[PDB]
């Protein structure tokens, strides 16, 4: 019943759920996985932000990359592009996702730590820095995924296209000094990789970017 | 747009497994559940024609086959009433029925999108063949909660899906398919060695009471 | 003990019993699995035999692609001993009343029927696209194009039927045009089967 | 070369360690998922600490869960109790360890960012309040997957071994607002399982812990 | 202590794969690894039977099968010096030595502990037979390093790996094994159908005229 | 090609064949593997026999055991394709030269000398532990017992070997200690098999 006891035994049912699902993947990632790297990626943009001399708070940056996904465990999630969910749909998915994650905290997490909790499982993506830290580093790690793909060999097209609409959302937050560290430094390293000179990657990289 | 990629797509119903998250001795991907519940739909159509009952083979088995297609880009919820209530699965049928339609109108040919409307469309209707469909679900979900329960799986979710399953089933009992079921499988079920170490038996008693 | 619950049972054991076992692989498809994608491509080619204006018997087709590999639970002398031991499983397990429509269902359903034949044909795509795939996912292994090949040629053995012109017309040249394809010799052979 | 993309690539080298590779395991967990798991758990014990009047620097709590066990990247680690490795050879490995970290600093990120680096991969267990949830935590996840085989019916002693251990430790920081919450609310939780008054681990709990 | 326990072991060695962590094709176990290294080092023993040299079987056997058991209890670095310097990779053997020591202690029965230690310890010597163990690890090194690169795996070290391998095996071109080698069995390596897209050639080649 | 490389090649195929295939199991084990383990076990079993004052011919035990399921990779009429088609693989995959010597070492080791002896004990205890651990895992799959009894049993019909001896006297015993087969038909089993 409720108690934080059931709550650490939850994590590794994370371990257990996927990303994106269905297409055949060389590499499979768990959302367990996937919060782990986005959090070290969420945690080099925070370096990064206060080197360029913007305060940070700590405990909201890691917070939101930590727990963003964790709601997983009870509803999933679309990666893939806007295909065959419209927006009406996506926030109706929103909604009962919102509603659940309610429902597992009364049900499950002692009242003492309801509050913390609720504070904890909301959603994180805002316009605060903190909150677009979360955003980006989001989609740092959705760029990684397809981009190992397709640098394995994966002959899915779903691929560059994750990649595409990964990259333009990171152009978004170009006022960053996060986003301009990665477009300097970063994605370069990535383009250069063998054999993406032969794919896509660098004329989709242009047209986003120019 | 093209048959290639829906035939493509149905190796990806391999890769999509049913309720991931709690710790399960075996899994079963969505290709396989419909493949289980498409023979028990058989055979449930077997016991109907026994009966003397007229059944339509075709509805009997495009239900059966093509229930779950859908998870192929959205997740359905196949554990009992725990954070998503009545109105919350309501919602998520509404979602599922949109991305269907969008996705045929999508990646079907303009000549067989008809016919992908229809077999794609919600089968558990109040037709014979719809209600065979509705229970041979069930059969599948408590089987896989039985094998869970069997083998000592901690996780109460098991117990409670195996309920709430056969419970389901009850509410079919006029049917001959479920007399079949109640008098003969399900004896068997609870005859197998160890059983009687589970809690299966008497919570299997109560449901029968309940119902 | 003799009844349907084992039959139940049974049919979770296929989903442990696995396709071209013995070879490297990206991805495993159990015999449940193969079965369902038969079923489900017979299902697509009864349609458009349909629409070409031939009645189909609808539960022999169906029951033809379910049931065809359920007797892999079990293994021209190898025909033998599969067929024996279906006939004892049925004697066994199936229920009397039942016997009949179970030897039915799980006897050889390759026969010259337009639903055999679909049977026939559904089968082959299976196999072919799970060649396909494995070398589309750079599988070094050649026996897959060998398997490709004789899956393809074996198709093209039932091209009077409307299933088959449909599929060399409109879903094999999508499965040739697929990205990489041109680094293989699938465009070759495709090539040399389907016309040579 | 050296470049933060050959960062960000490597984080996802962490699902494929896994661990205490060997034994049967009914569920296996990558260095990233325990990673995951660690950042969870110390997260929660962070709020306890609050709680009970203590300020906590949540960017030590977080970056030392997180970061804990990056260096399994490149040299593997024992998690099994003392049986051949003795105090003098687990120091020689802790050693290797040491210099391998420094290397891959040297060899894989670029200098304005080596510092940061350097302080996020150091070890992080020492006696700060962010330095002992560190030490907890990562104590409590090894409970919690030895525990999880126990009551999957894992056949092998070795788990029950690592779970007495793993208790022991945990106990030895029962100063900690954090340990009393975890011997007065979870423990009890775990013990109440259904069919774990059948093993050895109420006896040994009372043992350990009396 | 006993047998049974060091028999259940065996086991654990297909549970422990090769240099876990960066992306492979496939992955090897470490029990894997042991059957085609002594199945290497059984070819070359041939090789050098036939060119009448005496070789000791029992010790070609005996090194070959149980050179990688210690992997049970502590990790082997396998790719080539990176972030371990030669003085950093001695520290570990030193513990792998003590572990085996104490492990042979703790679990073997006492009238077995001597031919235990015997079949532990380190088998890469100078005697015929050692160096035919040097030589057949480099060769299953080269092997899955060879099929990774075939297959353009995009991580550089799997090119890293196989270069450091095929360096070692010319230092032993003394021998008759490695003569037959690199006269046969290398270039039919390098003749494989696609290699012509890999830069093995060009380095092979290299590595040939380095040594 | 004819060569070596060839047969290295195909060392790596025998990690795709898997023991016990068609079967839900909680541990798979490659060809490989077994031939790892069955190897370790020889050489244990030669030691044994060593202690117990018999000369072994240790290139003998070990040939036998290492070799003995390499043909795996191709498949009492099947007894007959192996045959046959490790006699083509060797023709035409092995150079003239080693061709006697892969023929000696391909070719069925289980005879009644002292190392066919220890070869045939060897594998069945490698299936012995297999079986026995997934029975200890909660594989609820009856075979797994019917093939623990069938090997321990023909274990049993080894028993004049100093081998079988210490085995029954000291290893068996230990596994029958294991946590939870008090649970199970192993104890009832064991001693029916190696007393009745
Ligand atoms: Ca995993
Ligand atoms: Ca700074
Ligand atoms: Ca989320
Ligand atoms: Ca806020
Ligand atoms: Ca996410
Ligand atoms: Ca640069
Ligand atoms: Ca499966
Ligand atoms: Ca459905
Ligand atoms: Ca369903
Ligand atoms: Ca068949
Ligand atoms: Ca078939
Ligand atoms: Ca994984
Ligand atoms: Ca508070
Ligand atoms: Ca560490
Ligand atoms: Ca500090
Ligand atoms: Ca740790
Ligand atoms: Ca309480
Ligand atoms: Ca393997
Ligand atoms: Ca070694
Ligand atoms: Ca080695
Ligand atoms: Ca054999
Ligand atoms: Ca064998």
């Amino acid at each position: 019943g409720m108690g934080i006891h059931q709550y650490f035994q939850s994590l590794s049912d994370l371990e257990n759920i996927y990303r994106c699902p269905g297409k055949f993947k060389y590499q499979e990632h768990s959302v367990a996985e996937h919060s782990y790297k986005v959090t070290s990626i969420a945690q080099f943009f925070g370096a990064v932000e206060e080197d360029a001399g913007n305060e940070v708070n700590w405990r909201a940056l890691y917070e939101k990359a930590l727990n963003h996904d964790y709601s997983e465990l009870f509803i999933g999630d679309i990666k893939t592009p806007v295909k065959y969910a419209t927006t009406e749909l996506r926030e109706m998915l929103s909604e009962v996702e919102e509603s659940m994650t309610k429902n597992f905290i009364s049900r499950e997490i002692p009242a003492t730590f309801q509050p913390i909790y609720r504070h904890l499982l909301k959603e994180g993506k805002d316009s605060t820095l903190e909150g677009k830290i979360l955003a980006i580093s989001d989609k740092v790690d959705l760029l990684y995924e397809s981009f190992g793909e397709i640098q394995k060999g994966n002959p899915e097209n779903i691929f560059v296209e994750i990649y595409s609409e990964a990259l333009a959302t990171i152009y978004e937050y170009r006022e960053m000094a996060s986003v301009k560290y990665f477009l300097k430094e970063i994605l370069p390293d990535m383009l250069a990789e063998k054999g993406i000179e032969k794919t896509e990657l660098p004329q989709l990289t242009t047209e986003i970017t120019t």
